[PDB]
Formats: C-alpha cells, structure tokens, sequence
C-alpha cells in the first residue's frame, strides 16, 4: 500500500457524532441538492481518477483489482490464470463468496473516496468552513443505484451518470459554482488503455476492442466504424435505459400492460422464502424455484448497462447493438457506474440477510467457501495482532464497516418497503390474470464458449430468424447473460405464458432458446437446459415442470 | 473592425488549395503517418477561437451568433438574424459566411504557430496552415453501405502533435464534437444570453439530446447521439426495411437529382422560395433543411407509451442556434460545394431569371470587403463570389470540369414518380414542423420516420402572430418511383393518394395545417393530389 505498508480496510472510521450513516439512493441524494456532499464526491473522485498508475489508490488501480490488467495490488501477486491458461483477476464470480468479496470491494472504494474528501478539505476549504465540510464528509456514504426502482414509469440509469458535467461549489467563494467534467459519467485516461506503461496495458480474455478505448463507454463499440471512434464511444444512456426496461415482446402490443422484468426479478429475489445462502448468493450450480439468485440479476444488469454485441449480420439502418465496458468482467470496474451497481447489490444482500437471518453460508455447498481469504483485501486482526485478509464472517454484519441502508434500519417494516418499492407494478398487472405462476429455469456452463460471453434469449412461439435479440424481437420472453461446474438463473414467465396461451388455444408454450454471441450470431453448440414450470397460486401470495426447452434455428446468414 | 473578408491570402507555393472531404482528410492526417500537422492546427486553432471572450467578435460564439440568436451586432452592423433563408441569395450569403469561418481559423493557426512552434519548425507548420482549407462533410456519399456524420465529429477527443516535442502526441477535447460554454447559454452576460426547446438550459450543443421527462440538468449537455443522427440521415421509405427489398437513402437520390437535372434557373435551384414547374422543385435549400433536421433532431417529446425512444432535439434543427454546433460549418461547406458543382454544369444560370434577378445585388450584411474601384469598404454582394476561386479555395470535383458528370455519378448515382410539396414556413406562426408523406394507411400512433408504416419521405420546415412575406411560399420535392412501385404491388396496382401529417416539436399532428402535396408521373403529369391523414386523439395537437 501507499508508504510501503498494507492498506487496512476499515470502512469510514467511527465518529460518535455520526452514528451509522446511510448509503442513500443516488437519485434521491442528487435531487435534494441539485451542496457540499455533491462537491466533495465530485472533487474527491476526480482526484482519485487523476492519480498516477503507480499510486495503488488511483481509480485505475482500484478498478484494476477486479480484472484486467491483472497486476498485483497491495503486495498481493496478480497474474493469476485459470486451469486453461486464461487470465483472471481477484474478483469472485460464480461462487458463494460473490456477495462478500464485493461487499469488501465497495467498502474499499468508499473509504478511499472519504480519505480523498478529507485531503480535499485540508487543501481547499477556508478556516470558517472546515468543520462544516468535515462534518459532511463524515456523514457521506457511497450512494447506491436502485436499478429496480422506478425513476422520478420506467427503470433508469442514475440522473448523475447521464450528465457530462456537474456544478460544484468553490470553497471560499460563496455562491460561486463551477461546471466541471463529471467523474461519474465516464472514466477517461490520457491514452488508449492498450498502450499504457507496462505492466498496466489493457490487452488480450476479451474480443471487444477494449485495448483501443481511452474512456469507458456504454453501447459505444460497434464494428465497421473508424477505430478512433472507439477511443471514446460515448455514453448511450438512452439505449442502456431501454435495455434496463426489458420485458416480453407482447407487452409492446396495444391492449397489454408492461412490467419491467428486472423489477419483477428483484421483487421475487427479495420476497421468496426458503433459499439457503448457496442458492441466493451465486449462479454457481454443482429446486428450480430457488434458481432466482442475486448474481444472475447482477449479470443481466451488467449486460443491459454496457452492451455486449459488437456487430449484427445483414443490413440494418436502426442499430440496436453496441458494446461497452460494463458487459465484460475484465474491464467493467472501470465504468464509474460499476460501483453504484455493486453498492445496490450490497444493499440487496443486506435486505435479503435481514429477512433470511439464519441463512448465512448455511448449506453444504457454500460452507466450504465461508473461510476463504477475500484477497487482496487486508485488515488488522486484533485477536492475533496480525495483518490478515478479510473473510466473509468479518462482513456478515455490514454495520461493522460503519455504514447502513435506510431500508435495513427497521426489520419490522422492511417487508412493506420491499413491496412498495419493487412489487406494486408486478402485483398490479399479475392481479388481472388467474392465480398461478410460471417460471423459466435456465442452466448453462459459463465456459461453453471458451470463456467468451453470450446471451441466452427465450421465446414463446416462432422465432424470427433475423431478429432474435431483445424485446423488439417477435415472441421474446426474456434473457440470461453469461457475464463470464454450471450456472443457473430464473426468469418470470407468468405474463408471457398467458399471452401465448391466448394466441394458441390454451397450449403451454415450448420455450425456444437462441444463444447469441458478440457478433450477433447464433451459437449452435452451446448447451442450455431450459424448462417451464407452473404452480397454482401467485408467487407473492409447488412448481411442476410443464414444458421442455428446445433450441431455435435462425437464418443461415445469422449462424455462427 | 471592419473585418475584411478575403478568404485565405494567396501564396504561390499553394495554388488554389482544395477543401477536402473531411473523412478523406482525417484518414490522410491519421493513417498516412504520425505527422498530423493540419489536424493539430485545425483542432488547436478552433479550440482557441471557441475560448475567446464574448466581446471578441472573432470568438466562436460571436461568429455563430451572426446566423441567428442572440441577434446582436457584428462588425459594427446593427443586429431575426443576418442569415438569408427562403431567398435566392441563400447560397451566396452562406458562401461568404463559410469563408469568414475558414479565414478566422487560418488566422488563428498562424497565431498558434507564433505561440507554440519553435523557430526552426515555423516554415514547416506555416506551409501546412497555408495548404489547409475548411473540409466539407459529404452528407450524400457512402461513408468509408450508408451515409454518416464525419468520423471526426463523432470523436470526443482527438490526438494532436506538440510542436518541438518530437513524437509526443496529446489527447485533447475535440472542438468539432460540440461547442461547450462554461455556463448555461441562457445565463450569459447581456446582451449575449440565449433566452419550444430548452436551449437556454444548454451549456453545450447537442444532437438528439433534449427530451421531455428527464431532469433539466441532463439538458445542460444532452450528448452527441451520432448513431441516431446517422439513422435519420439514411431516411428512406419504410417498405425498404422489409425482408427482400433493396434500400436507397433518399438524401443521396435527392442530391444526385439536384446535381444532374438540367434546365433549372438560378431561382429554382438556389432556394425553397416560391414567388407566386414541380419537376423543378428539387432545390439546394430544401435538401439542406432536411439535413439540419436529421443531424439535430427537432422533437422534444412524443405522446403515448414508448419504450424505444426515437425522438430528441438538438441545435442543428433550429435556425436561431444551429450555427453553434460545429458540424454546421461542415454541412454548409458541402452546400457551398454543391453550389459550385451546379454552377459548373449550369454556367449561364446566375440570378438571371425574372424571379431571382431582383435579389442579385442585395448587400450580404454583415460581411465587409474592400472595393478596389472606389477604395471604400462595402458589403459583399453575390456577384463578388460567383467565382468561389476568387476567395482562394476550390473543390477537387470542380478542378476538372470535363470529368464532373462521371464523378457525380460515381459518388451519388451508382416511368418516374415524384412528390411535389408546397408549404408556408409560417403555417405554425414560424415554429418548425415536419411534413411526413405516406402511401397507404397511416398508423395513428406512429407517423414519424422510416420505422412508421407506409412512410415515403419528409420535408422539414427549418424556420423559427408572425406571417411569411406576402406572395411567398416554399417548395420541395421527393423521389417516389420505388415507393410507388411497392404500393402498387401491395394494392392491386392503385396509384397511391399521398397522405400527409404535419408534426410539431411535441410529436403531435397539426390537424389545421394544409400543405399542397401532389404525385407526378412521367413530361411530368399530375396523377394524384395529397390529403391530410388523421392520427389518434392522443396524438393530435
Ligand atoms: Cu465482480
Ligand atoms: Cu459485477
Ligand atoms: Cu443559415
Ligand atoms: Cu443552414
């Protein structure tokens, strides 16, 4: 760490005047001051992003812990590989410590920002305001992006992430505000990341031209544009919002109400009882009612924010594809929204813990991993007086890290809060249809394309052999993203089954699936086990398999 | 002041330098090798000009301010804006305006060299400045399957050389990507504040970035949705997106027709102006108007429920603020080039029909030049720029008149039916609107663009209690041959009655606006008259 010693991750230090400050919803937090906390976050994160590569607390090196360029951090060796020779970073994916590794990672980022806020105040704030500004730094916590809450009719990226510039206070010049580049909009380096000084160049597990990016992008990388466009492909936040609002195709027809699948999934995750930690925490699969898990929802959000398809076959005037950092595990942590996403993944973990309090590494699968060192994160152990790595039990109570969430302050009201935030639209629309539920189970290998990402799209009815991609594609039901031992996910299917039955004289639909690669082509040799399951009764008030999945064929020009 | 507009001064080592296609030029600058001196000069000079203060009349703000808002004086000429629209001096007023911009950039390049280039490098950098001319955006050429905005306009940053620091290239904000001020344009010091579309709430120019129902702070910089602009630029009939059909972008067909149709007089070619034939309504200014709309976006909202949001507004659609977007000047550079091409193949047609003759000697305020005969400062006049080479630039395509027809064919052309459209720019009191034409049933909730069922093409009213000049209207023309062939095929051979909807900036149909639309067939004969289509109740203005 800086100054030649380990960096001890503690969370923001405890101050008696600041009891368990909350991580706020970033839109609420922004809307209430659109101002010292905003200024402090902007100015601190700007300094962190501008730090040199040799500074381990630079934004680059902190994002670098997750994946590429796979260097050491805080004295902990990097350059790890898989059994097959593939490079890997420190982040935990497809394992039961996924939530706890990321809990610590988010806290590291928050703590580094707080320390940068204190330094900013020391260097910039006049004597008359120092206590005031220190007081706000001590109350500030990393905001979360509530990807499943309707923004102030639809799910959206945070307001702040969609603003290229932001107005900040100038300490010492009351009333004076300056518009500055918004460090939440993108992370920009001074050159292409493929040409950074050794050993930090971003070079290739990926096929997208991330080596040719200077800035992070959302949907900005498309084939057949000049390679200099990829230096900064922009923030197509409107396109990301569209993806975030994925729902069955039939709901865009007149006379049908839509429900965002991400909100339905999140409401199911938080309200379904009876899952053990191993079921909730991860996609890892070594019963299908229990395959709706935190990591699978998180994987879909990564895809929807960044985009993963670089090309599409054929001629299209409207180009709905485009790729970006958030879809790709080796580089997703460079996009500033990454941390806000993972802050909400931490919040969802804390909510689920609160309403499943006996379910902590409590199954035979996850028990094995409970004691894993969460490298590279150090802490001082006061019992043995040694610097050690974090372990999951160290962060079981997130409040040990001196932050909390509003929703977890009161267990007795949390079930109504979950329903108010995430369940109203689902119940509104489900209420109109009979008392039964349908779900799709999805099981795949994250390695089926040799580690390359892919998207599993499911359809009810005939598939358009040139359009098998998204909610605009005829008969689309939903998607599962391999944000790359098996992996599982689950999709709601209740509403899409109703529409299909109405069109097909009551027949149960065969789920049809297509595995789509980053070139927009169908992969014919990626195995997916898809099934449709039914129970009597609504989920928010005994599932049986009612149809087996089948691979759909696509047009010859669209085959991998 | 006065600022004498001359074009870049002549230097015998640089005979009549050409204004290059900006994509070709960008590729030469960045691919040929690492010696990107012209690119560096243009980027650095334009950055300096954009950062000059408002009381400097050679600041980017003030040069863009000549066109429209904030409607102030320029060069001692009292401050509608100075730009000429819907009149026969549209091409010549804009010829001088583009030359002013090029000249100011050149002078700033010389200043950059004086400031930053070591003595022993000055001759080399000056040589590149003297060869440089303002590149044009060829909006009708397939980009190096489709029409596109310039590569360089779609890049947030651009790498430049640092003179005297060999090999060091630095990444800088690209001044062609946007014009960004330090505050919202509605809060600039009097008298410069820009203060419907919320342009007063913008700090930066935007393409499709202003949408209703987002936080107003998003409008400060709505971004550059160049993919969405490119989609608009490739507008064509809806049926061409069905499986099995070839597409042809209407803009390229229109541009080919403009350049190759013979027999137009200057009044027909130069402007939308119709002073009280339809075969001759394909004119320079109408094509230019559609490109303004397609680059910027004009619709702030849309009624109803839509997950896919294809609307969004921005500066290029709006006469009062379009000149702030740096692509404005590259668009107008190509409009100047199309004018020079048409002049070359129609050499006796210059303000000498009974309609356009009256405007030939209009002073092109506020642009000054020195008159050699009287030794007096005077305003530019059209005849002063009839030969664009007198301003010491040329285009490759006009350097060889003998090969021009084949070049036009190679670039843009690789019975007939046409649509005629005659409208008042003041049908909505001067507000902009879009005239969409359909063959067949119109979808009452989707009457907007090529994704709308049975769409054939559009005409954009680039304008903005108030009325048009008495006796004056505006005309445009659309190709319709392929669209009529499809309609007949699907409808038992019926010749379609053109159906039109007039769309406002809220995405609503203006039921009270009447436009004259007709279909003509080849010796063109009128074969069907247009009628307004109704839309859904929730989508009616
Ligand atoms: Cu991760
Ligand atoms: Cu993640
Ligand atoms: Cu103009
Ligand atoms: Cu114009």
């Amino acid at each position: 760490g800086p100054g030649g010693s380990p960096y001890l991750i503690t969370g923001i230090p405890k101050d008696p005047k600041h009891p368990l400050p909350i991580r706020k919803d970033i839109d609420d937090w922004y809307l209430e001051q659109t101002r010292i906390q905003l200024t402090l976050f902007v100015e601190a994160l700007t300094v962190i992003q501008n730090r040199p590569l040799n500074d381990q607390l630079s934004y680059f090196r902190l994002a670098g812990i997750h994946g590429a360029p796979w260097t050491e951090w805080d004295g902990v060796p990097g350059g790890q590989k898989d059994s097959k020779g593939n490079p890997t970073g420190f982040c935990v994916h497809n394992n039961y410590t996924f939530p706890t590794w990321h809990r610590v990672y988010v806290t590291l980022y928050e703590q580094v920002i707080y320390e940068a806020m204190l330094d900013f105040i020391k260097q910039n704030v006049p004597q008359n305001g120092k206590a005031d500004w220190e007081n706000e730094a001590k109350q500030w916590r990393l905001p979360y992006w509530d990807f499943a809450r309707f923004a102030r009719d639809e799910l959206r990226l945070p307001i702040l992430v969609t603003m290229p510039m932001v107005k900040v206070l100038v300490p010492g010049q009351p009333g004076k505000q300056l518009s500055k580049p918004n460090p939440l909009y993108r992370f920009q380096m001074q050159t292409l990341m493929g040409t950074l000084e050794r050993p930090y160049a971003i070079t290739s597990s990926f096929d997208l031209p991330f080596d040719k990016c200077q800035s992070t992008t959302k949907y900005g990388l498309l084939e057949n544009y000049n390679a200099d466009v990829w230096a900064d492909g922009g923030q197509n936040w409107l396109r990301a919002n569209l993806a975030l609002n994925e729902h069955p195709w039939y709901q865009n027809l007149d006379g049908w109400d839509s429900v965002p699948t991400l909100q339905d999934m999140t409401f199911r995750l938080l309200t379904t009882g009876g899952l053990n930690w191993g079921e909730f925490s991860s996609t890892r699969y070594d019963a299908p009612k229990n395959w709706m898990n935190l990591e699978a929802i998180h994987n879909n959000v990564h895809n929807w924010v960044g985009g993963f398809m670089f090309s599409r076959p054929g001629r299209h005037d409207l180009k709905l594809w485009g790729a970006g950092h958030m879809s790709s595990v080796p580089v997703a942590a460079y996009d500033p929204i990454f941390w806000l996403h993972h802050c909400n993944i931490d919040r969802l973990t804390a909510i689920w813990q609160t309403v499943n309090s006996g379910s902590w590494f409590n199954d035979d699968k996850s028990k094995v991993s409970k004691d894993d060192d969460l490298r590279p994160f150090h802490r001082f152990c006061e019992k043995t007086r040694k610097v050690v790595f974090f372990r999951s039990d160290d962060v079981k109570d997130w409040r040990s890290l001196n932050y909390d969430y509003a929703i977890t302050k009161d267990a007795s009201r949390i079930r109504k809060e979950i329903s108010d935030l995430y369940g109203q639209r689902t119940k509104e629309v489900y209420k109109d249809f009979g008392e039964e539920d349908y779900i799709l189970s999805i099981r795949y290998s994250r390695y089926a394309l040799g580690g390359k990402p892919f998207q599993i799209n499911i359809f009810f009815g005939d598939v358009d052999g040139k359009d098998f991609y998204d909610a605009r594609s005829q008969n689309f039901v939903g998607s599962v993203f391999n944000y790359s031992v098996l992996s599982v996910s689950q999709l709601p299917a209740r509403l899409a089954v109703h529409y299909y039955k109405k069109q097909n004289k009551g027949e149960v639909p065969t789920p049809r699936y297509v595995v789509v690669n980053s070139q927009g082509k169908a992969e014919a040799e990626v195995k997916v086990e898809v099934a449709l399951h039914k129970t009597e009764g609504t989920f928010y008030d005994d599932y049986r398999r009612v149809a087996d999945g089948k691979r759909a064929e696509v047009d010859d020009a669209y085959r991998a």
